[PDB]
């Protein structure tokens, strides 16, 4: 009923990586740019020189041992509750992009209306399990209330799970307060998690105050944190795959141990965003087989450490929804699915190494998403199934076009494409639409038809009341 | 170095397929429309009613044991010798397409010049290990001598391995003669196989005269055959994954068991071309995840039966080199690579479920092939390596780009793209070239600057005298 996961590493090699990781954390250490964070380490008997911290293997292997292998995140509509990790996998849009690249190859700043559109699309879509977070940076809006309008867009436009803000102590806490209003208290959400948020390290071997202030805010509440590291081999990490993975490993676990020492059993996702620093281009390259290699190894490491994994997505370096957007996104999304990544931020919409979102790419990515979930269902070994009797009725030289079996079973075992054009030349040649152009017609169809799920009047009567008060307070 | 193969099925599931396949062969049978193949199965003690042969698992499982797990195909230039069957993988162009799809959307008939062009492109590419066969149908040339002209154009334009004709006994025997001239004798090429050729069943549960005629000629000589079944689920096969796989499995093992009855130990490749008959279009769909599942499972069945596999390629249903060409072809080729297919016909050039080759698509596919081979290299766990001391040197907040170890190892471990554009928007926005356009400039550059490897004048002269005489025979 479900394909097994691909593990690309031998068990001796996983041992090498971990032995190298432990050595890094012990010998070289990690700088945490936050007093409260250092205090936690000191109060946990770890070595700490100014901002630097050296964790032993026992302290980390101990802190990991309390980190839960699986946790539900809770949706407003419980029909969309989501189990993290899992032979399970969840998909959701790209995150952080300040640009929209349009079908015409032009570029523009993102807006709240983009955030909102992407919320609706993720809402509308059978394959997007979460509506996501920071889908399109709302430069439309004044900075200190961007989070406020964003979590409200996510609530008013989706009944699926959304993400909390990682931009600071107070922002983090606002988000927790907002989930609280939405589920009826902070205690409810402490035991039934609601938010996930992306906490990043500052490669190589640091953590900035803003991320940390969000991380601890979340681990002191009940809420989920992705501890992602983005090591760019050649640049912010060593020019070797084993090297940059070892470095990524050291960073992610240091973040996990902090959360776990702050709050034992608090939900944490191992995050890998590592890729290549292209030496010809100077810059990040996530459409690379190196990226695909980090995605793949990271999924296996996360199993090894007993925790859920986030990595991959429709990842690529193209500026347009062309053949490159297609083959690079598939390579990285397929890696993520086959190797059993649990949580795929950036499943849909991303172009040019996280620099841009695209409406057409969103639809492209949703197709490949559906195709890969279909691959991962596998084969069905029941009577219908093995189909012996139909093969027999038909016999040598017959066809199956008109069998009852074909009519009943095609629908059951086969994927209906949402985007791919499967017609003959003469049919296609009348308009010669490429995937880009079809994708464009499709997103417009979907936003024209999406009715957002209703939000209890009094709930958003309290959502607004709070956005009002904080609106003043931050000014 | 290299990465382990992905096995998508459990031991039990593999056994269930095998059971369903034996039942199909024992109870339903396959038609072999070629008296000589029928007489082979007769002497083997197998039931024949008219043209229908029923094969027992005792017989099939016995014959499979004589098929080698690995063999070598031998090229003009022995550096291009190729192992079929290890953890090994070999790539080559598309096969059989009668159209070229152009950058501007138009289509036209394939000619001999197209054939030659693809032989050169294959010849020039570091990721194509064979030049292929039937790369473009030479509709240009009288039907009866086409195979003669393709074989020569293969031998002249590339010193890599190439494929024989599968179009009947006589054209197979011509292929064997040509191979024997090139390498010294029929004896030498029986000990050191040279040719590989595509023998398809006629799904469901048939094999026609022309394919059987070629199969038996090649088995009799030492030459490799791909025994390949293309089942279309919902059309020529049942509308189910396990069912279509079982039917394909029955077709292939019936074919391999015939080859091994003729010449025990003769080189065979288990071939899966199975895909979807799409419900809305009524046509073959190879860019489907069903196709990807057939490829993956077949890679693992071949391992089970102890023979090499062929399946997959840059397979897609698109009419143009667009995002669908990209994602469909990467899915099916990545499946092939990760599950450990040995021989990938149609790695490069195919559009629209085998109806077309495209020169831009060839370049695209050559890029995805390169990326995929880099993926399967995997990690390097030596000292340089785990990079601990360079990490120690640099330290928190540092950067690696100005280190000796970066200079040393950047090129060693990282893939350099031949097609993907990794620039920032502002560079790219100057011309806004999409992949298909960059591909278009590249194939023209490659072809323009390609120089075929010198062919021995004496052997060349013999090849031409053989082909001159045969063409006269075929015209009389």
């Amino acid at each position: 009923g479900l394909l097994p996961k691909y593990n690309i590493l031998t068990e001796d090699q996983v041992q090498k990586i971990h032995e190298n990781t432990m050595k890094i954390l012990e010998e070289i250490g990690i700088e945490f740019e936050y007093e409260p964070a250092l205090e936690v380490f000191r109060r946990e008997g770890q070595k700490v020189e100014g901002k630097r911290v050296y964790l032993t293997r026992e302290f980390v292997e101990s802190k990991l041992k309390s980190a839960p292998a699986e946790f539900t995140l809770h949706a407003r509509n419980p029909e969309n509750n989501v189990v993290i990790g899992g032979d399970n996998i969840v998909f959701m849009p790209g995150y952080g992009a300040p640009f929209i690249y349009e079908l015409d190859g032009s570029r523009r700043k993102t807006t709240l209306q983009d955030y909102e559109n992407f919320a609706k699309l993720a809402g509308a879509s059978k394959n997007m399990h979460l509506s996501g977070g920071t889908m399109a940076e709302p430069q439309d809006i004044p900075d200190g209330v961007r989070h406020l309008q964003m979590l409200y867009s996510s609530i008013k436009n989706s009944d699926k799970c959304f993400m909390g803000s990682a931009e600071g102590k107070e922002r983090a806490e606002d988000s927790v307060e907002i989930a609280a209003i939405l589920f009826g208290g902070k205690d409810v959400i402490k035991e039934k998690p609601v938010l996930v948020s992306l906490i990043n390290s500052l490669t190589p071997l640091k953590y900035d105050e803003r991320m940390l202030g969000a991380l601890m805010a979340y681990a002191e509440a009940g809420q989920a944190v992705i501890i992602a590291s983005l090591v760019m081999a050649g640049s912010t990490g060593p020019a070797s795959l084993a090297g940059t993975l070892s470095l990524q490993n050291a960073e992610v676990l240091a973040g996990i141990s902090l959360a776990q020492s702050i709050n034992p059993g608090t939900p944490v996702i191992y995050g890998s965003t590592s890729a290549l620093s292209d030496m010809r281009s100077g810059s990040l390259s996530i459409g690379s087989p190196e990226c695909a290699l980090f995605i793949s190894a990271s999924a296996q490491l996360a199993r090894f450490y007993g925790v859920p994994s986030r990595s991959g997505g429709g990842l690529n370096d193209s500026k347009t929804v062309d053949a490159q957007a297609g083959y690079e996104s598939m390579m990285t999304l397929m890696a993520a699915n086959l190797t059993g990544v649990n949580f795929v931020l950036h499943t849909a919409g991303i172009l040019q190494y996280f620099m841009a979102m695209s409406y057409e790419k969103f639809i492209m990515d949703d197709e490949i998403a559906g195709m890969l979930l279909h691959y991962m269902k596998g084969y069905t070994f029941d009577e219908d199934g093995m189909a012996f009797d139909v093969i027999e009725k038909v016999g040598p030289g017959g066809h199956f076009l008109t069998q009852k079996h074909t009519r009943k079973n095609h629908k059951r075992e086969f994927y209906t494409p949402t985007l791919s054009d499967r017609s003959a030349y003469d049919t296609w040649a009348k308009e010669k639409l490429e995937t880009k152009q079809r994708a464009h017609a499709r997103w417009q169809q979907i936003l024209a038809n999406y009715v957002p799920p209703a939000l209890d009047p009094e709930i958003d009567a309290k959502l607004q009341a709070f956005i009002a008060q904080r609106g003043k307070e931050v000014g």
